[PDB]
């Protein structure tokens, strides 16, 4: 019950499963296949190791015949029952045996595909029993590590573009492709092609690790084959270009020449982790002044919403050397005997969202996320199922891998066939605006399917400008507003008995009741009420020919997402004038005010 390897001769030993209790097999819906490992099983007629469902028919009489065939441990199970094709020709089966080194429920006999010509049913078992060495999806780059691991599919393979809905390609990078449901794919194989017309066809082999370009950086991954070309043995190729975003991107087919086959992956994983421009601190062009995160930074927080607990840190690590759950993530759901990763903290991005006022910080590229029913129903993990809890998709007493969708399939029977996800899990904290929040503390505002996170945190931190600088520079002339900023009250002009009040660079001080803080501008029509029209923070200033410009915006609700808006345009005189109005443009929602001052005047 066992076999070596001929050129490294390493042991293998399947004794661990060669139980007279053995295994099951499903084919069909309710077929079922018993099996025994290296001996016969009970539940088949003595002297076979394995036996179709109901009607125990020998698909094989058992051996220790156990042959090695690249990489794979293969058994023949021979002499089976008469075939339907010709008289005294036996049924066959080959059990073949891949490595993978996870455990895992799914470690299980499967048929992938049978041959109904010459009576051969094709079984692969994956187990990390039949691992020689160890998984290298990784490759080393100056000082730190280039790491492919992510990308493994762990449940079937990458499906390959039609090119010039029907299959064609398969692909899985440093283990060998999973079984999978109707596609015929050799056992062992790296990548597979399928034709219409045609059983499918072993075209690639996972050979070394992945190989590093030490010039203008990409990472290729040889594949090679057993199975010949129809010219010389067919080899694979994946070149991967790093290419930053939410998706890890599937991978494609680009050249074909002839005896050779080339794809291409653009995908994150292989891009350079880069040290952020500027720290905790968000900036942007439109508002000049900046967000300082950093006090946020200072630890983590344990969020909660109906018993899912996520840690979360802000440019930090979401958990500590402590939990140790997910690694690199900059949020955690924690799962205690678990963590899934939410997005890599190095991923990290940071945009002011203009519409909002609000800051938005995302992690990206975390765990896959969970996969739904065939009709879109979500999974529950964990589930019991014959009494056993389970957090993945599993195979038993069925042929494709399947989930629950309640937390207890033992009591609610409700399941489905698993789709698998192709989105790796994303998560986001977007900080909106509150002056008596020092520090704040987050909350859970969405959660979709398992696969992103958007909690809700009110800081401080990401407000506050109430002044502002009047010194700027326009094609090198400096102009000092500073003398008409007023710390102390403000400026009025009355117009046509409709008040307006008016501040440069600051707050109004002592504003008329319904000017609200942070307003800039103001207006007050004789016995209405009173109407902001700008705040201090969203300060613009510049030059148009001659005359000083001042900006601001964000007044009150204009109609059609319009809100009001002041432009005070200022010509240097010799005074220190007093503003007067101009106009008010409808279109806009914008006032127009005129200032003659001796401040609209660079001097040295
Ligand atoms: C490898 O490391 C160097 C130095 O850190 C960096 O410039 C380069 O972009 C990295 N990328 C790869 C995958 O070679
Ligand atoms: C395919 O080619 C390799 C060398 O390129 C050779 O070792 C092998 O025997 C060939 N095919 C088979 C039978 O594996
Ligand atoms: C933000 O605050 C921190 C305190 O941890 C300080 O070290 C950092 O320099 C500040 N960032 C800015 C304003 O650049
Ligand atoms: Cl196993
Ligand atoms: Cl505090």
């Amino acid at each position: 019950c066992q076999v070596t390897n001929p050129s490294t001769g390493h042991l293998f030993d399947l004794s661990s499963l060669s139980g007279r209790a053995g295994f099951t097999a499903a084919y069909s819906e309710k077929g079922l296949v018993y099996m025994s490992i290296c001996g016969e099983n009970e539940n088949c007629p003595p002297g076979v190791g394995a036996c179709f469902g109901q009607t125990r028919i020998s698909v094989g009489k058992a051996n220790k015949r156990l042959r090695y065939v690249d990489q794979v441990l293969q058994l023949v199970y021979k002499d089976g029952s008469p075939c339907p094709s010709k008289s005294g020709l036996s049924y066959k089966s080959v059990i073949s045996f891949v490595c993978r080194p996870e455990a895992g429920p799914t470690n299980r006999p499967m048929l992938i595909s049978l041959d109904k010509q010459t009576c051969t049913l094709f079984f692969s078992w994956h187990t990390p029993l039949a691992c020689e060495q160890a998984t290298e999806c990784s490759v080393r780059n100056g000082s730190s590590i280039v790491d492919l691991s992510p990308l493994i599919h762990r449940t079937g393979g990458y499906e390959a573009y039609d090119e010039s809905t029907n299959p064609d390609f398969y692909i899985n990078i440093c283990q060998p492709l999973n079984p999978m449901h109707a596609v015929p794919c050799p056992a062992g194989a790296a990548v597979c092609k399928v034709p219409i017309d045609g059983p499918p066809i072993d075209i690639g082999r996972v050979a070394g690790p992945p190989i590093l370009n030490p010039i203008a950086n990409e990472i290729y991954l040889n594949f090679e084959s057993s199975t010949p070309c129809l010219a010389d043995n067919y080899t694979s190729l994946i070149a991967f270009h790093c290419k930053r975003g939410v998706s890890m991107g599937t991978p494609k087919l680009l050249r074909t020449s002839e005896c050779d086959f080339v794809f291409e992956w653009e995908t994150p994983v292989v891009c350079p982790d880069e040290v952020r421009m500027d720290g905790c601190t968000l900036t942007d062009e439109q508002l000049l002044y900046s967000f300082n995160l950093s006090s946020l930074s200072t630890s983590t927080f344990k969020v909660t919403r109906d018993s899912r607990t996520y840690s979360v840190g802000v440019c930090t690590f979401a958990v500590g050397p402590e939990q140790g759950g997910c690694k690199d993530g900059g949020v955690c759901l924690l799962s205690g005997t678990k963590g899934a990763s939410f997005g890599r903290l190095q991923s990290m991005k940071l945009d002011y969202r203009h519409q909002d006022e609000a800051v938005v910080l995302s992690y990206v590229n975390g765990d896959r996320c969970p996969p739904e029913t065939d009709d879109g129903v979500p999974c529950v993990f964990p589930f019991i199922f014959n009494g056993k809890s389970y957090e993945e998709c599993i195979i038993e007493s069925r042929a494709k891998l399947w989930c629950s969708t309640t937390a207890d399939y033992d009591r609610d029977h409700e399941w489905g066939f698993c789709r698998h996800s192709n989105s790796y899990r994303t998560s986001s904290i977007i900080f909106k605006c509150d002056e008596d929040e020092d520090i704040g503390r987050p909350q859970v505002f969405s959660e979709v399917r398992g696969c992103d996170v958007t909690f809700e945190w009110k800081t401080k931190v990401v407000c506050p400008p109430k002044k502002l600088e009047c010194k700027f520079v326009q094609k090198h002339k400096t102009y000092d507003l500073r003398l008409l900023s007023s710390l102390t009250g403000s400026w009025s002009l009355v117009h046509n008995g409709v008040s307006y009040y008016i501040n440069l660079c600051q707050k109004i001080y002592k504003g008329p009741l319904g000017c609200s803080e942070r307003a800039s501008i103001c207006r007050r029509t004789t016995t209405g009420d009173v109407q902001v029209l700008g705040l201090v923070h969203t300060q613009k200033l510049g030059v148009i020919g001659d005359k000083v410009v001042v900006t601001y915006s964000k007044g009150y609700p204009c109609g059609g997402n319009k809100t009001a808006s002041s432009v005070i345009e200022l010509t240097c005189t010799k005074t220190v004038g007093r503003p007067a109005f101009k106009r008010f443009d409808i279109d806009s929602c914008t006032y127009y005010f005129s200032w003659d001052s001796r401040a609209a005047c660079a001097v040295k």
